[PDB]
């Protein structure tokens, strides 16, 4: 339920935004779901090719699916570990640390200064959010895309 | 060719063909007005703007707020609550001592943080994970207490 709640909450966001969810799309995103940890490029386009010998849909089908997740800023790349992780959204707790994301890039790190999180988290909801529904997301230009 | 809130449109568009998005002229009308207006937008005023710019055969309401959701639910344009009116996300490079927005994901209102003591150190903590605050202002993402309880 932990998965159908990400995957509930990308569609209904394609829903409002006007963005279509084709099947690899789809299958993509239930697959990093269903993972519920960080995902390697190559363990994605081994589990697409899990279905069907010869009918498998080309690699870069399968990585654009994972572009257009990353540009729609359903998933971010974590170059710490070299992985793929889901957006936050109204998820459980124990691996929840707010993401800073960037803009051009959609490559993430996570932002593990607990009292800068803490004070953020105050500030935010005194304003009438709710930081543990949803763990929050900072999105800003990373110092490589600001170059150009 | 593209000054500053030009640049604005065009990264706009660039980032509709990398979403997978189509950015109509309606859609492509209602951010340039956003853009090139600096302060925070009124609807009404967005709706005088494009039928002036058109005249005769201007587009119906429902088109131009179809239009601004689209640009809200994209994330380009935010519903400033405290003056209930729109204004373009933050972008780089505009020149201005703008300060970092607070948007729900669901319902697109923002609001600012103006919580100097905060926004700097967060500022600071961004600098040192390799990210550029002065190059485009943070914007911070979350879920409101009302679109949470609906
Ligand atoms: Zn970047
Ligand atoms: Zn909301």
């Amino acid at each position: 339920d932990d998965a159908n709640s990400f995957v509930r909450a990308v569609e209904r966001a394609c829903s409002e935004r006007g963005l279509r969810l084709t099947p690899i799309r789809a299958n993509v995103l239930r697959l990093i779901a269903d993972a519920g940890k960080p995902v390697k490029a190559y363990e994605l386009l081994d589990w697409v090719r899990e279905g069907k010998g010869v009918g498998a849909d080309a690699p870069p089908t399968v990585y654009r699916a994972l572009d257009f997740l990353m540009a729609n800023g359903f998933v971010h790349k974590l170059e710490s570990v070299n992985a793929f992780v889901a957006c936050h959204h109204p998820n459980s707790a124990q691996h929840s640390v707010p993401f800073l994301i960037c803009d051009r890039c959609h490559s993430a790190v996570e932002l593990e200064d607990r009292d800068v999180v803490s004070q953020l988290e105050a500030r935010a909801k005194a304003l009438g959010f709710q930081p543990q529904a949803q763990t929050l997301e900072v999105h800003g230009l990373c110092a490589k895309c600001a170059a150009a």
